[PDB]
């Protein structure tokens, strides 16, 4: 139907929305600690301490395929990311404050993308 190709092309422009959010945020993790998901090699007990997992390159890989409907879905992963470090890691170290300078920064390019995605609709 032409209204299902109308709502595939809003879906196609919210991914590249989202796309250059991602890229912005990711930008505020210039050390790429969160680059990657923490390896299970070499942090085998990881899934008893945080039970979703979350990284960029894993955003990334749902965003491609335009995985995300809205971006209150996006910010639940690029929350995960944080929140997960937040626990995993003490306040004193590199990872922990690596997270706090990511959820900071990350938050005045979230709150412009949340206007411009009510904006344009």
């Amino acid at each position: 139907s032409m209204e299902q190709v109308a709502m595939e092309l809003r879906l196609t422009e919210l991914t590249r929305l989202l796309r250059s959010v991602l890229d912005q945020l990711q930008d505020k993790d210039p050390a790429r600690i969160f680059a990657q998901p923490v390896s299970l090699k070499e942090v085998p007990d990881y899934l008893d301490h945080i039970k979703h997992p979350m990284d960029f390159a894993t955003m990334r890989k749902r965003l491609e395929a335009q995985g995300y409907k809205n971006l209150h879905e996006f910010e639940e992963d690029f929350d995960l990311i944080i929140d997960n470090c937040m626990k995993y890691n003490a306040r004193d170290t590199v990872f922990y404050r690596a997270a706090v300078r990511l959820r900071d920064q990350g938050g005045v390019v979230l709150r412009q993308a949340r206007r411009e995605v009510d904006s344009i609709g």
